[PDB]
């Protein structure tokens, strides 16, 4: 039936600045919070501001060097640390802005506490926007992220869970949380993302794990231009099977908005509907949830998909007709919740689709 959703938000979080140009915008998670306030979304919601998690919470994944130096960093005494910071990838994609810290403490502190809250069965869904930051490593930041909330929140349920499931509908490859637990059979993950001549340059179908966790990561190679038809053709299909076959007690859904058609930065095709259509297959499996963010860069989609998707969340159906709002003009000429796809051309032929979803079925045959 109707679940429980704890939602996650701090309002300092739209403040922080990656820079001129820097398409990374945290404003966004503020445009997203207003949206969904001025649709009422609040009445169905407890609505939770989250700790900001401590140096010490984020060294369960990554190293103490790395900690320390992302917590004394600072615009003004940068010049000390270009040492420091070649080590760490600091620099162009992820740089050092103020209060950068305090930034990936309440992004971290989302996650964390909502896997806490899943780990008390006291919700059914918990929502962290500001989380999502799959492609920090365990000693560097990397594609404009710094600490890796879902490392650390995974770590947090498999305090009660024995199997959690990791599903990424990112543009690109979840490869920091690949990484942290290729090696285990107690985490399974999927991404779905671009792969050819794109960051960040791993998710390889043949990629399927190591050790005691062969079989236990699962790749999705696409092409430019899928659109919510092909996404539709393989997602609850191989969502289906990875359940059946894993059997996990907890999932965490990482909901990047990149891969939605018009995306600054990405190449994929979807609207707001079929992406949420990967939340709805997900919530339908009637696990505990932990729905987080990731990409998106053009800000007013991101808003849009991310409203949709926590009224998704709380299965409440809500007017494609805008309510007013702080951010109303950014989304004009319309003013409308829902997109159109583009025109541009799908790479990924429907017999791609299948072949590629037929061999992962063949890896998925494997699990015992
Ligand atoms: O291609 C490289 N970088 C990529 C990184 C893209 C990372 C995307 N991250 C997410 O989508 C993501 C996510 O999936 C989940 C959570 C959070 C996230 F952020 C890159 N695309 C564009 C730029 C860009 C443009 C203009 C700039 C202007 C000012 C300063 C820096 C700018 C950076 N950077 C390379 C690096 N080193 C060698 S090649
Ligand atoms: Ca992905
Ligand atoms: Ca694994
Ligand atoms: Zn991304």
């Amino acid at each position: 039936g109707k679940k429980k959703v704890c939602y996650y938000y701090d309002g300092d979080i739209g403040n922080y600045y990656y820079g001129q140009g820097h398409p990374m915008k945290p404003h966004r998670i503020r445009m997203t919070h207003n949206l969904l306030l001025n649709y009422g979304l609040y009445r169905k919601m407890e609505i939770y501001r989250p700790h900001k998690a401590t140096a010490e919470e984020m060294t369960k994944y990554h190293s103490d060097e790395y900690i320390k130096f992302l917590r004394s960093i600072r615009p003004d005494n940068m010049s000390e640390y270009s040492k420091q910071m070649q080590r760490f990838n600091v620099g162009e994609d992820c740089p050092v802005f103020d209060g950068l810290f305090e930034f990936c403490q309440l992004s971290t502190g989302g996650s964390v506490a909502g896997a806490v809250k899943l780990n008390r069965q006291q919700t059914d869904m918990a929502v962290n926007w500001a989380g999502g930051l799959h492609h920090a490593k365990k000693s560097e930041a990397s594609g404009f992220c710094y600490v890796n909330d879902i490392v650390l929140a995974i770590l947090e349920l498999l305090k009660y869970h024995q199997r959690v499931l990791y599903i990424d509908i990112d543009i690109h490859h979840g490869d920091g949380v690949e990484e942290a637990f290729y090696t285990t059979d107690r985490v399974m993950t999927v991404s779905f993302h671009k792969y050819g001549e794109y960051f960040p340059g791993t998710g390889d179908l043949r990629d399927i794990g190591a050790g005691k966790g062969k079989y236990y990561a699962v790749n999705f190679p696409m092409r430019d231009g899928i659109d919510d038809e092909s996404y539709g053709q393989i997602f609850k299909p191989i969502i289906s099977k990875v359940m059946e076959m894993y059997q996990p007690s907890a999932v965490v859904l990482q909901c990047g908005a990149d891969s939605l058609s018009g995306d600054r930065l990405g190449c994929f095709n979807l609207t707001v509907k079929g992406h949420a259509k990967c939340v709805e297959v997900v919530k339908t499996f009637n696990l505990p949830l932990l729905m987080l963010g990731g990409g998106g860069y053009t800000i007013r989609n991101v808003a849009r998909c991310w409203t949709y998707e926590t009224a998704v969340a709380l299965d409440c159906e809500i007017p494609n007709e805008l309510p007013y709002n702080d951010y109303f003009e950014y989304f004009g000429p319309d003013f409308k919740l829902h997109i159109s796809p583009s025109n541009m051309t799908n790479q990924n032929t429907p017999e791609y689709m299948e072949k590629i979803k037929q061999r992962l079925f063949e890896n998925l045959r494997m699990l015992p």
